[PDB]
């Protein structure tokens, strides 16, 4: 019974990090096999940061100008490339604490752990989902900067998320392990915003999917309803439009409790007009909605209460 | 910028988690230098549980009865002793991942990081606090037990919890490492239950002053409290006492945000007795009681390990 905001655990990636410097600055990068991925922006100066032109800045490099420090090892960095917004490092020794891994680009609504680094040490673990604003509620601090977020689902480890830059709300953008940034945004000091963010519906049902499992009823009621009235009640809530494919994915759940999705999809319309009155819902006041059905599945027990 | 439930990372533990398995009964170790450590209720069938002697049944033990199992590599039992409802297996084999530490016996209000584990295999990491009753809010199954709680300072891991138990409410009971519990549990099926619980006061008013640091400040007022007062309005609402070393530790948070200890109590007193309003505090409509002062300026610092 309990149900947390668990992370996976961090040490197959914790022996991957390390520090990355480039003049002035110094920042975090992902030690793989042969190669250090951290974000381009090293190569940068405050100044640089306006419009740069990282074409033109990594041309001026060469290898030694490259500083890598794995614990208190100097690694050589014996090649260099750009791959989107993200710098590939060559270096003349594979990490032989290199796990089991796959880079993956992850969809809004997509959960992972981040390992949060400061000069290439890790400091904390904790657990966070993708917004389908493309921004992540993280908690960064100045040199977080190729800190990365990934999954552990089987022995392997996939890496969805490097940490680039703090938007002016305090959320957080990134890019995957290919360099390509989730959302519009760019690793440049120009004027950018995160979009207006939205609950993620089907994260929320799958929570309350999870208070069943652990023994809580209270919210449910006799009625059910269609897709497409569910939906627009949800869009009056800032809540993202439910498709057919998440009433899919919440089948498993659905069958295992007894409570159809669209008859799961009525309580959360009547939570939504009603709140929840002094009650919580697995210790939370609020609706939850950092948790798939898949890590329901993975935390909960199989035998409902 | 941000704040989340951030727990320690949890590499150094993971090099220690073993299966101990013992008839019927397969739970995790903890494999410390050429010792083996579990619940001593590994020895245990489910008819062994209601009274069991513990020296009585560990008698009939020999060293090959236990199978303890590293990865996919079989150690070897040399020996086997019991230290409170702790079981200690000597094992013919030092542990080369051995980190840097130290048992320590913690207090309610304190936090720390649990890596819980099925088999010997880690398979998440969550933060938690040690309950005013001395249970902690966690999120295990059955085949958890043996997984352990700890601390990192500096280099040093710091072992403060070992999981024995749930609680019919869904909460769960262990020991320190040394086998005493937490609490007034006994590890034998019996009709045992949590106290009421209270809400850790100097936990809040420290979240308080994170929200402030991440700038929320709807909640402070011009008004100030004597201790005296704030703890007969913090008693009605079953908070703990706050006491002066709890008013001396949040003295550095005080100096760097401009607020009192006693006008954030002052905050903290409005709050109980007219709510939120509609309003959160750090993505919260409750007043969370699970980080510490020392997690608030850790958190908002960068320390790494
Ligand atoms: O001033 C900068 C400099 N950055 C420009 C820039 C532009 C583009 C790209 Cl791709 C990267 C970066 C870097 C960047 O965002 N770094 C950071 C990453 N994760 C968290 C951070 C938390 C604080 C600071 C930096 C962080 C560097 N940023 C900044 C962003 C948001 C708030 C703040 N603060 C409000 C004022 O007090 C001081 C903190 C300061
Ligand atoms: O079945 C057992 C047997 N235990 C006896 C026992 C006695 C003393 C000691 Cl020191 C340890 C233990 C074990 C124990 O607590 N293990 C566990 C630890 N952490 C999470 C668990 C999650 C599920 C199961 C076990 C868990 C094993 N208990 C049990 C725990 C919680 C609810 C219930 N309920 C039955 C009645 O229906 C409604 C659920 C029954
Ligand atoms: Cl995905
Ligand atoms: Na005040």
């Amino acid at each position: 019974s309990g149900f947390r905001k668990m992370a996976f655990p961090s040490g197959k990636v914790e022996g991957c990090m390390v520090q990355v410097t480039c003049g002035t600055t110094t920042l975090n990068g992902l030690w793989l096999d042969d190669v250090v991925y951290c974000p381009r922006h090293v190569i940068c100066t405050s100044e640089d940061m306006l419009n740069p032109n990282y074409e033109d800045l990594l041309i001026r490099k060469s290898n030694h100008n490259f500083l890598v420090q794995a614990g208190n090892v100097q690694l050589r960095v014996i090649g260099h490339s750009m791959q989107n917004c993200v710098l590939k490092l060559k270096v003349d020794t594979a990490n032989p604490k290199t796990p089991k891994y796959k880079f993956v680009r992850i969809q809004p609504g997509q959960t992972f752990s981040v390992l949060a680094c400061y000069n290439g040490s890790p400091s904390g673990v904790y657990q966070c989902a993708m917004r389908p604003n493309f921004t992540i509620k993280g908690s960064f601090l100045n040199g977080s900067c190729g800190s990365v977020g990934f999954n552990i689902d089987y022995d392997c480890v996939s890496f969805c998320y490097m940490h680039h830059m703090e938007l002016p709300t305090g959320v957080h953008a990134g890019t995957d392990l290919e360099g390509n940034f989730y959302g519009p945004f760019v690793d440049r000091q120009t004027a950018q915003a995160a979009g207006t963010d939205t609950t993620i519906t089907v994260n929320v049902l799958a929570w309350l999917y999870a208070a069943v499992i652990n023994g809580d009823r209270w919210f449910l009621n006799r009625f059910t309803t269609t897709l497409n009235d569910f939906n627009l009640v949800a869009m009056k809530y800032n809540y993202e439009p439910l498709t057919q494919d998440h009433v899919d994915i919440l089948g498993p759940l659905s069958a295992q409790t007894g409570i159809a999705v669209l008859d799961m999809c009525a309580s959360l319309k009547e939570l939504l007009q009603n709140g929840m009155n002094g009650r919580t819902i697995l210790g939370s006041a609020l609706l939850e909605d950092e948790f798939t059905p898949f890590d329901v599945v993975r935390q909960c027990s199989g035998v409902t209460f």
